[PDB]
């Protein structure tokens, strides 16, 4: 276990303890546990090159004397899901993970012509909050949301 050196661009430096055999998704959660900034949120880069969540650090040949840049995305990168409807069809939405759950249910909304308040959103049977960020459920290129109907009878 080495200490690593995290600066966060325009903020401060940090020193965190990894292994070589740490992923650089655990390096984003030990970073999010010890500052607050969620994961997704987090662009890592090394010489200047974004750093892949799945690699190894000393497979990026990362090491006591190396340096990690640090950027908290603002506004951060498409990526595209599945949202699955109560007929038990998926379509394809393209989402960024730093808006909020309000703006996926306007253009399920938009595209399906119904009143948001016909329906809701799930992922992985946690209901979604329409002010929450669209990251805190930790969705992922094409995971799947469902959608649940509040139709009326009579």
């Amino acid at each position: 276990a080495w200490d690593l050196k995290v600066k966060m661009l325009g903020g401060n430096d940090f020193l965190v303890s990894v292994t070589n055999s740490m992923t650089v998704s655990e390096l984003k959660k030990q970073i999010a546990q010890k500052i607050g900034v969620p994961a997704f949120q987090q662009r890592l880069a090394h010489q200047t090159a974004v750093l892949q969540d799945g690699l190894t650090l000393s497979s990026l040949g990362l090491g006591p004397s190396s340096t990690v840049m640090l950027v908290v995305q603002n506004s951060s990168e498409p990526l595209s899901i599945l949202v699955r409807n109560e007929r038990g069809h998926s379509n394809i939405y393209e989402v960024f993970l730093t808006q909020t759950v309000d703006t996926l249910k306007k253009k399920v909304s938009q595209r399906e012509q119904v009143h948001e308040d016909q329906f809701w959103l799930s992922f992985e049977g946690r209901p979604m909050e329409d002010k929450e960020l669209l990251g805190e459920y930790g969705l992922k290129p094409q995971c799947t949301v469902i959608k649940h109907l509040r139709l009326r009878g009579g």
